[PDB]
């Protein structure tokens, strides 16, 4: 009699299943898109978090071969020059990502409030690659309109809408013109969103039914929330994620505003590597659409 | 081989998806109705429990804009004298819920002892405004006969019938001329009634089985039991209740027989405000009726 | 590929629903039969354990109005010693559980070593009610060829055998003439048959395959492992138990060789006539064939 | 949405269901086959680890019934020379595993490193019985064309190709002239091939696709990892594993590199001749083939 409209399946739930490979850890490809218009040599992103990215980690990112989003909690003028440090910052780095002045990448996240408008405005001036429209719930007027105003008046910029976590709300922020969409609601157990509201989404099934919403529309989507081991981003990577953002795990690292962001950057990106040895994918759209999974109980 | 029926889930098995909204949590309408006669402005009932409801947590309880259940566990001169202290209560709370002559609402429960002929008397001439028929097993001769009595004897008083768990049984009170039903048998993981005796329903699937036979009678239900954050309140009005009762969480109180009952009042309806929220239900017919569940595994 | 013949289900999997009730606890039947010609006025009787159930116990479970089997880690004399001493106690007790001759009810237990013989005719001279025919693995020729001769030799005791767990296993010894048959391998969590050998058979569908397999023979089942509060009973009672045996649970009484027997009986009692009530069983026949379970998570 | 080939099961799923037996666990026969060419008195194989197998723990598995194969976290030479001191120990152990000279019977890994060829060549002039070519993934092209040349080259050499955990994998090694596969991916919870990669497949399920796929070649399979009791190991070889290997267990032993290895092996195959006695099993080949499972859900 329940409005149940599927069984969801989280990290926990899931192995990937090893496949013939003739390719070693350290060979395979890890070039991906973070938008339409942006590729990343490494499927990474730092996320837009007052305790993760400000100018110093979201360099760092760049030179690895991701990216950092500029955190919104802080003021309008300080957001632009984060992205001006960035922008500016002189460039070793083989991987960086660039712009096609030969500039480091960077992102900036805007939220819903009367500022938004200024704030994007002042971020592109800036130099700003993608801005990302960023809340607790991207399927709704205040995300999705924003993400259209910004494509309309911008259309320059890339950007990017979220978090979502279904094939429906894939739809919406495409139609609006959204470059990319960030996945991830309610994505870990215990997390405040399901204690407090009673939402969310296991990642697995959020991140797939995104994925299968998006197939041949030419969108990327990134996996956000709920990876605690670097196991868990291959399994977003299989799931049908493009790349990963992660958050508090880069939290008490030196660029972070416990040692170098490289450090946990190579062993994040060398669990992937082996994932791709075990699966036996050459690279990022191998990964993402010829390893199958199967399905654990846990005991 | 079994004689099992379903399986059947509680809140922890079930996550609210996410749907377009344009509606804020402080937006949402949280109008409902207790009884076919009683509306609240809130779903929130607290529970006729002798550690719980009195007359002052009861007045506290209707300011708010829900109602108090006043406990049988005391003499029946006591309980209409509590009845009472609520009706002449005099009344900065927008929200109350009163009768047609301005006094705040009040319930009390009833038994099925040898008193419960002249209790039932006591209370009505008290003003009570509804009369709550409360065991542990409703689905039983001295429940059902009771509410029928009572209905039959006091056509102006709103009865309820409880605590039940399913299809049929819901109907057997509807039949008997119920008000509304409360639902939860031994709703709990480990609570006594599951220990003693084998005997439960989990909580989703006894709201759903109970609201989905109750569809179109006019008859609301109240789930009470099992639920231990807002997120579960939030789960068990999509599920189909109407309003939900607390109990032990307001036992600390300076209401009850930590703090004030209003902090513990608006963190409960925050979290659903934010549920309504997320799954854009501008109202609490929206919320019993449009979002979808997942199922989760609990990995 | 894997060989699975079910999912097979344990007591924490399942919860009886409450049905229509108009018996009180106090007023329900807990008259049952122990074995074709032996019946019993409670469904308990305590185990052949030598922690558990000599003279002293047996008497005390005979008067409760269920029965003691005597354990067989003692030698021939000392077993039928034990016999005479309940067979002789002079018999306050409505309820004792009596042959013909109005002397309590006792069993005893004999396994599959070379002394198997002497035992039961020493055990049957001393005015046995009924031969428990015993091991680890009743489905096997030690136990049914035992459970033949005795029933060959001795045509009018009464014989047990088990343990057993399967459909397949209850027709080998109705054919064999067993008057019931005990249910149970591996029925806990971690016991050391689980452990050391990987064997077991989850108890609620262990009782339900052994139930449905003796329907229409007259012979009934003994539910023996993995019952930890009186709920259980409760539950393998509804998958078709005729009683229940308890074994470590009674080790500490006063009557075992931490209180009265009888408390622990009665508290035992209490919670499956309280699951009678719920489910509004009136005697034991209705509590194996109506009642029906929901299947739960364990979230 | 989600790719998922199946549900995998792991030792935990699953019970032996007990059948008829009239054989005790003394009586059963425990004799298998290592490889097409090479039987063993029991199905045990101690791991290609350093700190289990060298010579001294080599020639006591051998002594048992079994085999050890000696691990390859060593020079060439040294490799060579535990071979050898296995090959020349001069032999009370009725058990033992011997080729047609009457020499104890010994493993050796290889990798596939660019000194697999001298190393292959070393170990089979030693005389080793069996070639392991043995890495983390055994569906690649390093192990199974190393397999392949191994055949080609030394073809009165027995050589065995792992690890694996599919039907496609089994057949993949079948067709490179593998004379046994051993099963094994990611075996255990929170060991690092899941935690770091993602990767695995429940161990139950693994070793039935590939005891299918292998069905009618007479191409065995070695169970290795995830078995931490006796009951594990039955489970093994019902899902049909020929043999089980063991690593850390024996890691503690006098002969390894807390007592004598004896008392381990005698308790593993102790629990195995009980779980052949509960289901009726006299020898490997009816252990594999006839006893059945159930599915439990944990609870
Ligand atoms: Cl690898
Ligand atoms: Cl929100
Ligand atoms: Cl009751
Ligand atoms: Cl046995």
């Amino acid at each position: 009699m329940l409005r149940i409209s599927q069984e969801a399946l989280t990290f926990d739930d899931v192995l990937l299943i090893p496949g013939y490979s003739e390719v070693l850890p350290k060979d395979v490809s890890l070039k991906t898109r973070l938008t339409r218009g942006i590729e990343l040599n490494i499927p990474l992103v730092s996320a837009a978090m007052d305790t993760v990215t400000e100018a110093r980690l979201a360099i760092a990112m760049a030179q690895e071969g991701g990216i950092g989003i500029i955190h919104k909690n802080m003021g309008i003028e300080q957001q632009a020059a984060e992205v001006r440090k960035v922008k500016k910052h002189e460039t070793t780095y083989p991987l960086a990502s660039k712009d096609e002045q030969g500039r480091l990448r960077v992102g900036a996240a805007v939220g819903t409030g009367a500022d938004t408008g200024e704030r994007v405005a002042a971020l592109v001036a800036a130099g700003v690659d993608v801005v990302v429209v960023d809340t607790a719930h991207g399927h709704s007027k205040g995300v999705i309109e924003r993400v259209r105003w910004v494509k309309q008046t911008f259309p320059d910029v890339q950007v990017i809408g979220g978090n979502i976590a279904t094939a429906e709300a894939a739809k919406a922020l495409a139609e609006a013109g959204a470059d990319a969409v960030k996945v991830g609601i309610g994505p870990g157990s215990i997390c405040t969103t399901r204690i407090v509201a009673g939402v969310g989404v296991p990642q697995i099934s959020a991140i797939a039914n995104v994925a299968a919403a998006l197939e041949g529309t030419g969108v990327p989507l990134i996996a956000d929330g709920g990876i605690r081991f670097s196991g868990d981003l291959a399994k977003a990577m299989v799931a049908g994620a493009y790349c990963v953002m992660m958050g508090s795990m880069f939290a008490g690292t030196e660029e972070a505003p416990k040692g170098a962001l490289s450090a946990i950057v190579h062993q994040l990106m060398g669990g992937l590597r082996a994932a791709m040895g075990y699966t036996g994918s050459a690279d990022i759209q191998q990964m993402r659409t010829q390893p199958q999974f199967v399905r654990i109980t846990g005991a």
